């Protein structure tokens, strides 16, 4: 179990002004630290944030959080469940800012909600340095879904923060799971006039304004004002980064298909067959020059904190093994690969896909 700590700096808050926080399980014999970012979509105006507050309030507030949480998958402390980092110090950071971890705005007489995701990460790092993180050799910033995108947006800022604080020896790295999206054409079109129909590019453009969103400096300097939404898309922001980042991405991610207005129920036809095959090929193409990556040909969503994350394989190598091979490479290795991308072109052409 991981134990809840609410942030001592009460100005760093969830959407509704309640304190943000983190769940921690220490491993005093270890100098490895894993900080995991939860996911769960986002909201981008008053009306759709109000809806989220009625029926998704744990993603908006800490007032009902439980005192503990069980570590699962890569957050498990049992070697049978977590062959990769079972002995590390474990941290789970709840997603309560609805801003893809990019916001830097407080609640005020001008703002009904606070959007502080980027500041929550920095405050968690600061308060952990007093609880053992000061002695770390590696800090791995991981996350799933919106948390995976959050890794891409924040990993270099964590690195810069520790450097300026006097800790140049801590190696910051990132692990982005199911957060690598494409700004592609939808299979069927919908005009952005309310939430249902509003494509990611437009929703994120409005979000950055609503959230006072922050993106990495180098990417911001390339795309410039009004175009920072580009930095929320992995294939555009990744080349600007400097911290080592391992990318885990299903070729046919269910959230990607949702934003593309694809609904698979049933006998496809030719038009949709070609659309799905082209999506797989495009994703594959964006990963061609990503040296640490794991991309199976499955229709699924998230993986690294699922209890059965050990079961999927690409070219005979599991995800925990590929992550271990990555660790070795950061000290090619014979029989210990780090770049693993399926080539077959249809969902579940890989027999190890989740059922
Ligand atoms: C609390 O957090 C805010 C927002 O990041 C920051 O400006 C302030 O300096 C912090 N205060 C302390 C005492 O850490
Ligand atoms: O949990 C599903 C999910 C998807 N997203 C998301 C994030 C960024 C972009 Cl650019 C598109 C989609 N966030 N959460």
């Amino acid at each position: 179990d991981l134990r809840l700590h609410l942030l001592l700096n009460t100005s760093v808050t969830c959407n509704d002004g309640s304190p943000a926080g983190y769940y921690l399980k220490e491993s005093r014999g270890s100098r490895r630290w894993l900080l995991f970012l939860e996911g769960g979509w986002y909201c981008f105006n008053r009306e759709n944030c109000d809806s989220r507050y009625d029926t998704m309030r744990r993603l908006m507030s800490s007032r009902d959080w439980p005192r503990t949480r069980t570590g699962t998958g890569i957050l498990s402390s049992q070697p049978e469940e977590n062959p990769y980092w079972w002995n590390a110090n474990m941290v789970f950071i709840p997603y309560c800012s609805s801003d893809v971890w990019s916001g830097a705005s407080s609640k005020s007489e001008k703002n009904e909600y606070a959007f502080m995701g980027a500041l929550i990460i920095q405050e968690v790092v600061r308060e952990l340095l007093g609880r053992g993180l000061s002695g770390a050799k590696v800090l791995l910033l991981a996350g799933s879904s919106a948390g995976g995108t959050g890794v891409l947006l924040n990993v270099d800022r964590v690195a810069e923060q520790l450097e300026k604080l006097g800790y140049p020896a801590i190696q910051v790295r990132g692990l982005a799971d199911s957060g690598w999206f494409l700004d592609n054409k939808q299979y069927r079109h919908t005009d952005c006039v309310d939430t249902i129909t509003c494509a990611p590019t437009e929703a994120i453009r409005r979000g950055i304004r609503y959230w006072n969103g922050v993106v990495p400096e180098r990417c911001r300097r390339q795309f410039q004002e009004g175009e920072e939404w580009n930095c929320f898309f992995g294939y555009k922001v990744y080349p600007t980064l400097r911290s080592p980042v391992f990318v885990v991405q299903w070729l046919f991610d269910e959230a990607q298909l949702t934003v593309d207005n694809v609904h698979l129920t049933g006998p496809v036809q030719e038009g949709l067959r070609l659309y799905i095959q082209n999506l797989g090929r495009e994703l594959r193409h964006t990963l061609k020059d990503v040296p640490a990556s794991f991309a199976p040909a499955c229709l699924s969503h998230e993986i690294i904190i699922r209890s059965h994350w050990t079961d999927v394989q690409v070219k005979g190598t599991s995800l925990p093994r590929a992550l271990h091979c990555w660790d070795r490479s950061l000290h090619p290795l014979k029989g210990c690969p780090v770049h693993l991308v399926d080539s077959c072109p249809w969902p579940h052409c890989n027999p190890s896909c989740p059922t």
